[PDB]
């Protein structure tokens, strides 16, 4: 598995069993492990290894987890930023994943937002 870490806040992305998505700085957290899997040729899915839920950015900017594999809002493009950092962009809505300092997670189209930069790391 990999971890998905907000570089600006040090928070790891977490999909909880209840379907909510938030951030935590707890490395022993049982729900921060992800599998990145191919979707067709150019996209990926971001899947919780412990729960089997895929990360979803909804059109309204909310972010949650779903096991609905037909969902069109679970596909992401990973874009390099330089310095081992990446952006995680939902292809359907053009929104970047953001972890806010308060631990909430949502989407934004603002590419200049500092809170959308991630580091992917093997755990």
């Amino acid at each position: 598995p990999v971890l998905l870490k907000s570089t600006e806040t040090g928070q790891y992305l977490r999909i909880n069993p209840d379907g909510t998505v938030d951030g935590t700085r707890d490395r022993s957290d049982q729900h921060i492990q992800f599998q990145i899997s191919p979707e067709g040729g150019g996209e990926v899915l971001l899947k919780s290894t412990e729960t089997g839920q895929y990360l979803r950015i909804n059109p309204d900017g909310t972010v949650d987890g779903t096991r609905d594999r037909s969902d069109q809002h679970i596909q992401f493009q990973i874009s390099p930023e330089g310095g081992g950092e990446v952006l995680l962009k939902s292809t359907e809505t053009g929104q970047y994943l953001r972890i806010n300092p308060d631990g909430t997670v949502d989407g934004t189209r603002d590419r200049s937002d500092q809170h959308i930069q991630f580091q992917i790391s093997p755990e």
